[PDB]
């Protein structure tokens, strides 16, 4: 079998993108935010804080007959930015993009935190990376794709997203038509439940190539590119008037700059993400200085190859019995 979805920015910015996913029988279509740095399917729900839900569509158990209680079960997660979400546990029928997964740990949640309430947007969170990161108690349950893997033609997922523009998240098969040249594989790393690989360095510009190994994760669900604080400095070196701003919480550049592009390397490979990915606006309606979208992962612990980094590529996510992560050009 074979999945085939749209995923759509959230706003003008790519703050985030949503991806519909079929949930119950009859189905219930929520818009969930598909975050390769996660392994939990969670859902706004009938069984949601009532003061905690603000415009989102909500997932009702009681409504699908495919619907059971995982009794006893329970999950709580938080996340890289803070926010995060706990609740109980149903199984139940989950579609994507024409790819059907029965007995789906779906994540109830019973509490959220205001960031995930302030996102009128946003009905969940639909987690790709490793089930060994799924936070179910007392029995951890597999993620999506973990479920459907054996099903698939092939055990993998892609994920094309777009600048300011709707992209694709393809199960099962290789989309040969979604990038120019070939893709190149590189080793993955699953110590930690993430699609964790090494990029072999950088360039800013049009400036020379630096061979260095980064170590870092491959994070649809992050939104800017977080890197180590020397690189982050090179760049914003090269755009005149940019600084580290300690209230703002990072970088930010006049509004009237034009930002250089930024390079990355996948081995011998090289993915390029122009500068205006890197510009995520002004800090605040009316400012002249505008948000960098390449920042420090200083005090994140890791690197996150972010939205910012995953735009600018045709990525495929490998999950076979030794994974892998692939780049192309698009």
């Amino acid at each position: 079998s074979t999945g085939s979805a749209t995923t759509t920015p959230i706003d003008s910015l790519d703050d985030a993108y949503i991806t519909p996913v079929q949930i119950g029988t009859p189905a219930q279509t929520l818009n969930l935010d598909f975050d390769t740095g996660s392994s939990d399917l969670w859902v706004f729900s009938s069984e949601t804080t009532a003061s905690e839900v603000d415009g989102q569509t909500i997932y009702t158990p009681s409504k699908s007959t495919t619907a059971k209680l995982l009794s006893g079960a329970t999950w709580s997660i938080s996340y890289g930015d803070g926010s995060s979400s706990s609740g109980d546990v149903y199984t139940d029928t989950v579609s994507v993009g024409g790819l059907t997964v029965t007995g789906q740990a779906v994540e109830s949640a019973k509490k959220v935190s205001s960031s995930f309430t302030e996102d009128s947007t946003i009905d969940g969170l639909l987690g790709l990376a490793f089930s060994t990161l799924n936070t179910v108690s007392p029995t951890q349950q597999k993620t999506f794709f973990d479920n459907a893997k054996a099903s698939l033609d092939s055990p993998v997922f892609t994920a094309d997203l777009g600048y300011h523009a709707p992209g694709t998240y393809n199960f099962g098969f290789i989309d040969t038509t979604a990038y120019t040249g070939s893709i190149t594989y590189t080793a993955v790393s699953t110590k930690q439940g993430f699609w964790e690989w090494t990029s072999t360095g950088y360039a800013v510009g049009s400036g020379t190539f630096k061979s260095t190994s980064i170590d870092g994760i491959a994070d649809t669900g992050t939104t800017l590119l977080y890197l180590p604080a020397t690189v982050v400095s090179a760049y914003w070196a090269q755009v005149s008037g940019a600084k580290s701003s300690s209230s703002v919480g990072g970088y930010v550049f006049p509004c009237s700059a034009t930002l250089p592009s930024f390079t990355f390397g996948v081995g011998s490979a090289r993915i390029v993400i122009p500068g205006d990915y890197i510009d995520f606006g002004p800090i605040s309606t009316g400012s002249s200085s505008c948000f960098g979208g390449i920042q420090s992962s200083a005090g994140i612990g890791i690197n996150i190859f972010g939205d910012v980094a995953l735009k600018a590529a045709f990525v495929v996510f490998n999950g076979a019995t030794t994974p892998t992560l692939g780049f192309a050009s698009k």
